[PDB]
């Protein structure tokens, strides 16, 4: 569970000291200096004679405009953390203000502690200016390479979903979530405001949304800055916030006056948050209006007002760099020099080039520092789940009635297993669902917890399995469910979410961003300890969206995940739940795993169980296994065709083909693939089957009929250097189907049992088998026509049970 | 340009007639009956004795919950259309409400006109009930197979972005956009509300957002129905709307009282909209507060209140079917029977089983009808653009100074072309961008038009190229820009939008849904005329996101688009602008095309021009071409290695390697690829190169070093059955990068000129050249180290120019 840190939710009951405000002004000035320094200077960090164009970097890379805003807020939060003892994690929505985040870590000690080459002196300061956005150095964004970051803010939108995910089951945590006014125009951000009706002020922590209303994005004004202030206040009140507005920097107000006004406001907001936390110990069933801050300041605040006659402070022109070159001319250099000097850095550094003690007297210390809080390195907090014994959930009927038994919905097994995981691991595991948890059959969870809901209740006849506190959360937003969970994993907890397969694509770019976070982490951030895996149950899949139709038929998250399977990072897993027992096998593996995105493709429709838990655990360890109990060939040399499947529905259609081939006395091998990446090039992936193991399973020379769950392109591109790759006949989804019958969905994509039988005969001998093939094709047309006439499927398709099932026995 | 249809923005100046309201109530009842009928009945549409469980469908497919509220709004909108002559297109957010849409088109005559087997009698009604969500039949959603749909609503969120796109440069058009209250929880919808400060009430039409506040989604309440009414109204007011709220169905109020309250409310809202349209002819610089309607009715309205002792009307339980089976028992069939009879069909149908004249007297007529308005079949409005002469934008310098000239930003060329397409086609063409138009270099457009901004103006020192009216729109939302444009295309207009390549993935799922829309259309909807193409400029790409870092480095939109390339549909284009000329070649083709998504991948970084417009146009027609002027081999037998590239940067590094292999006198073919899909199996894609043409270009039997823009898996999967496929050595992006130098970006992905030369040498003979291979590998490290020391790239990299150029 989340640890309690410091003294949470304490009022100051005293005004902020003048001496501490002086510290903030100094932090502000030095953080600006270090920010400009990282963008502009390759050398000579303290500007000692001779200070020249040779000291400036050749290409300017990085973003000023947001940075002085961020540096002002982070200074005042640091003051706040130290005076109060508050467990604080920030979310920098504008992750392109990465200089503010590196500056914070350098000034709080965590940078030097983590990178000992980057010392607190002139030499270290020069290394630090240089390395920013620089070949062999560090990113331009608040990247995972930065102490205090759980949010890079490269792809904008996820500021508020991440903030709200971080505070769940984290009642000591406070998250000032800084949101760009451009980022507020994105869809994911717009709906993230609404998260305040899915958290509880007693069992969850608190988010203080801060709107960085600097008036501009790259090249345009922001919508929220150019509407009336009355509209802006109403909008935030209507979304269940008590909005406060701070305006500064548009006039001649002295910097100390601004600091006084801001600390006074901030303490007022904090007093209101402390009243909320205090009330919540008594009454947590009444949703309060959570404070939020509208921070209205000119973009690029404290850069030159005009440069070469164009307004730069309080404009979009300050967004990247207000001054496009300091090398090209002397007058441009003159502006950089005067700009850096306006911060009077002779008052901020000692003669060693260390920051003076009175610039940092006010800073927090130890684990309260933004860079050091374990919430921002959640791996240090994370423990292994207490897993119940997998064998308790095994479908046993396979062991006694035979392979292919039953009409079970596989996901109900993951449902029961996950339920007991929540019971044994309370406050450490969450399920998220875009109004689909029960549709994907995971509602066994409601037996030990509730959907968490902090909007209105009206009636026991409709408000079932909801409570103001609980470990299932639903909102109809794939962005919120991915967001919440990601932050939940990043602050050191566990969980899963499910989605209908086609709508996973809604959050393809979040999967990309979270993969990239994990890629950089496992490659070059050994101090960032492993977090729990992002477990995604991909259900209600293409082959059984016959009832919703073509809009819902897109299994291609598989193709998108394959684009993050490089470098032996091993941050992606892609599993095909053959049946409920293989679903358990995959669930154990993913629930124990760390630093991954696990995509678990599994059907909720009634389907046969093929494997015992033992056979499934064994098949999963290698990724593909031959099925000697289903093969009629005794070894590879006797086999005329290999039948291979990846996916519950292709396994079903391949095993019903197998039975038709057995009755014609064909000699076939049956292969099953649970782990897509097992087939990847052994040159590319050191966990894949070797060519030796590949050749043995799939044979070196015999024709392979491969029925794949998703698009053939996936498998064909994976196996390009494998033995016998030219003999793979891959069937998959081909952008066909409609509102139709289960048989029609497989038929129209040329993966039904009859076409697979036909295909197997074609591959052995078209001439020898020409007759049976024609019979098989006419039956396909006949089976379709049966559906059109009757409105359900042919009994050959419906009433089929694998020959291996002892159906004599009344079970 | 959009047509003016009917008599727009007309007040009634009279109460709604008692007789129209009675028509409306009959529309609601029959429409509900047709709706339940489609979900539950295989036969006996009018329940003529004997009426048994043999008449009910075995598998119930479809959604009742939303459907009665939809049938109510559309009855009332039908009344309003006829009484006012208002050009009206509806957006059914809750697309799962398919039955309200099919019912609409049956009742207005467009269904029987489009589908003549579906007659206005017992026999047709039997076909109409059965075919719904039935094998052989029609979809469960407001699909493109339905007259009146420009919006399926299968994937929720896109209701307001499509609504607002439809009304742009469409001043006579009115779009009531029906938004689910579940759908309002999605991100794309949340931001769509704000579209009201990007439209002008004089040059654009009007959207009336309608929140279907029915209190529930599948298995949960909705946030927006369980917050205070005060918070709900502040929320809409703060997004610049005048919220109006209608509550009905929670008590015993009689249907006719409900209809009267509703029409009166609807006309009061209509008057306010007409005042806004009249004001806008004099003052169109002050943004009005646009009405919206909060519609609060019980989910499943008019279904049985309780079923098996569980609450069904005003519950999530009504979402799909309130009554799970009608065949399992007689008690369940009895419930179905009683429910159908509650509507009193005996009053609605004559003995032929045609709908009675006095049910449809109130309905609009001709092109004012929801199913026949040409805005909902925009291909009939669509005209070919007046394109300017491509030759006028040619980079002519290639012809004078040679292949490899200059350091031009290619996208500036597409920017000039597009500017003049706007000048020649005013009100027919729009650019959208997510705060990136200028960054992607399309700002030549500002020479003839402005960014359209209907929020506040403060100062000429910051408000450059903005006007309350204009053909460029920007909001920082990929969903909005994709949304606006889709609707703009579907109502018969043209355009383009640009994104940074990594952030195209934000809208992967929208390209999926549009692709599927087009896929359904070219296959089986010949009455839906072709629309203009969704043209997406994919720029600021992976190889030159070295100033922003790993977050901006994902070119895998290519992999996603390849998943919509089957059945010879030809609804996807994937193109790589080799240079500005090849970009013009691709733009012309894309701007003349219909029924496509076109992904145009082009660099905005300074880069060489390789091709004349003529060689560009000839290369593009085939999709790939040998570059004989760059090859040293003069036929394929004489060739030792083939150098292939797709992408401005791969092309650059392959042409630099070619110059390095020329110095060693290797005999190599150079191939450029501009159209990814030309490589697709000839058995799969009938527009692709033949095996003949493929083996001629790439050779039958020699080693091919292919440098690819995106992920090598793309190509490896495309060419599985091409001859000589096993000799393809494919390098592409490999999830390596950082914020670094151009050289470092290609180096760390093994696509830099030096590695590509080495790899060519390895593939001809690793021993012969081992010395020269090894030297190349050390220069890679030397070149990296240079950049670390100096902070800019080694001049062998920086300063190179193709031997083919005159540098004197
Ligand atoms: C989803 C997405 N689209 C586009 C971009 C490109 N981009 C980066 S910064 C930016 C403007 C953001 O402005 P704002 O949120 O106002 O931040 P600030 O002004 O504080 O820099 C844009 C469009 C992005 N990072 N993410
Ligand atoms: C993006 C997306 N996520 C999830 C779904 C699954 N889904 C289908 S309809 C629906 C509920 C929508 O409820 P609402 O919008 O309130 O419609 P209504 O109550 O009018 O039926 C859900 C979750 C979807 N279609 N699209
Ligand atoms: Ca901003
Ligand atoms: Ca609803």
């Amino acid at each position: 569970t989340s640890p309690v840190i410091g003294t949470p939710w304490k009022k100051l009951n005293a005004p902020v000291s003048e001496e501490a405000l002086e510290g903030v002004d100094k932090y502000w000035r030095v953080a600006n200096y270090l920010s400009i320094g990282q963008i502009y200077l390759r050398s000579n960090p303290l500007m000692k004679e001779p200070f020249t164009r040779e000291d400036v970097k050749h290409r300017l890379v990085g973003h000023w405009g947001t940075t002085p805003g961020l540096n002002f807020l982070i200074g005042h939060i640091n003051r706040f953390i130290a005076d109060h003892g508050q467990n604080t994690v920030i979310i920098m929505g504008p992750g392109h203000g990465g200089p503010a985040g590196t500056s914070q870590s350098y000034l709080d000690g965590t940078y030097t502690e983590t990178f000992p080459k980057i010392t607190k002196d002139e030499a270290g300061l020069q290394k630090f200016f240089r390395q920013f956005s620089y070949p062999g150095g560090i990113p331009s964004h608040f990247a995972p390479e930065t102490p205090g970051s759980i949010h890079e803010g490269g792809e904008l939108g996820y500021a508020l979903s991440h903030a709200y995910g971080a505070i769940m089951d984290n009642p000591s945590l406070f998250v000032p979530a800084i949101v760009g006014d451009g980022e507020a125009e994105t869809g994911p951000l717009a709906t993230g405001w609404q998260s305040n009706k899915l958290v509880n002020p007693r069992t969850d922590g608190i988010v203080l949304p801060i709107l960085h209303l600097n008036g501009y994005k790259i090249a345009n004004p922001t919508i929220l800055s150019r509407i009336s202030d009355e509209e802006l206040h109403e909008f935030f009140h209507g979304m269940g916030y008590e909005p406060y507005e701070f305006v500064a920097g548009f006039d001649d107000e002295d910097h100390m006056s601004i600091h006084r006004r801001f600390a006074e406001l901030w303490e007022t907001i904090w007093d209101e948050i402390c009243d909320i936390k205090a009330t919540a110990q008594t009454d947590n069933v009444h949703r309060p209006f959570y404070p939020m801050l509208i921070f209205r300041t000119p973009k690029g605040w404290t850069c030159p007002k005009y440069i070469d006659g164009k307004k730069t402070e309080g404009s979009w022109r300050s967004h990247q760099v207000p001054l496009a070159s300091a090398r090209d001319t002397e007058a441009h250099f003159e502006v950089l020099k005067n700009w850096l000097e306006s911060y009077k850095p002779e008052e901020l550094f000692d003669a060693n080039g260390a920051v003076k003690d009175d610039v940092l007297a006010f800073m927090p210390k130890g684990e309260l520092r933004i860079g050091a809080n374990p919430n921002a390195n959640g791996g240090v907090i994370r423990n292994d789940l207490k897993l119940p014994n997998l064998e308790d959930y095994e479908v046993k009927e396979v062991a006694e009635y035979g392979h292919g038994w039953g009409q079970l919905e596989a996901t109900r097994t993951l449902g029961a297993y996950t339920r007991d995981i929540i019971k044994n691991n309370p406050r450490d595991f969450r399920i998220f669902g875009p109004d689909e948890t029960a549709s994907n059959r995971l509602q066994a969870s409601y037996e030990v917890t509730n959907k968490q809901w902090d909007a209105g209740y009206i009636s026991d006849e409709v408000d079932e399995h909801m409570h103001v506190s609980g470990q299932v959360v639903e909102q109809l937003s794939e962005h919120q469910m991915e967001g919440f969970l990601e932050a939940y994993l990043l602050t050191g907890r566990h969980g899963i979410w499910s989605s209908y397969e086609s709508f996973v694509h809604v959050i393809d770019s979040m999967l990309n961003q979270h993969a990239k976070w994990l890629e950089a982490t496992v490659r070059e951030i050994p101090w960032r300890k492993p977090i729990a895996s992002m477990n995604l149950l991909v259900s209600s899949h293409v082959w059984r969206q016959d009832h919703n139709g073509f809009s819902h038929q897109d299994p291609g998250v598989t193709s998108v995940l394959l684009n993050k399977c490089f470098h032996n990072d091993h941050v992606i897993g892609i599993y095909f739940a053959t049946d409920a027992n293989m679903l358990l096998a995959i669930a154990e593996k993913c629930y124990k795993s760390t630093n991954k995105i696990n995509a678990i493709i599994a059907g909720k429709q009634p389907a046969a169980t093929w494997l015992t838990l033992d056979e499934a655990r064994a098949e999963l360890e290698k990724g593909a296994a031959a099925w000697d109990w289903a093969s009629t060939a005794k070894n590879n040399d006797e086999a005329e065709v290999v039948l291979a499947a990846a996916g519950d529905v292709p396994t079903q259609e391949i095993m019903a083909a197998s039975d038709k081939l057995k009755e014609l006395g064909v000699k076939f091998k049956v292969v099953n693939v649970a782990d897509l990446l097992s087939l990847q090039s052994a040159k590319e992936n050191d966990e894949a089957l070797t060519d030796e193991e590949f050749a043995d399973i799939f044979t070196a020379d015999k024709p392979v009929l491969f029925a794949y769950h998703s698009y053939a392109h996936d498998v064909r591109g994976l196996i390009y250097d494998r033995p016998n790759h030219d003999n793979f006949n891959v069937h998959g989804y081909e952008e066909e189907g409609s509102t139709t019958t289960p048989y029609d969905m497989v038929r129209v994509n040329r993966i039904d049992r009859y076409e697979l039988t036909a295909e197997a005969l074609r591959m052995i001998d078209a001439d020898k088998y020409a007759d049976k093939i024609d019979e098989l094709e006419k039956f396909r047309d006949e089976a379709f026509q049966f559906a059109v006439d009757n409105g359900y499927d042919h009994p050959d398709y419906t009433d089929w049970v694998y020959s291996g099932v002892n159906t004599d026995k009344k079970g």
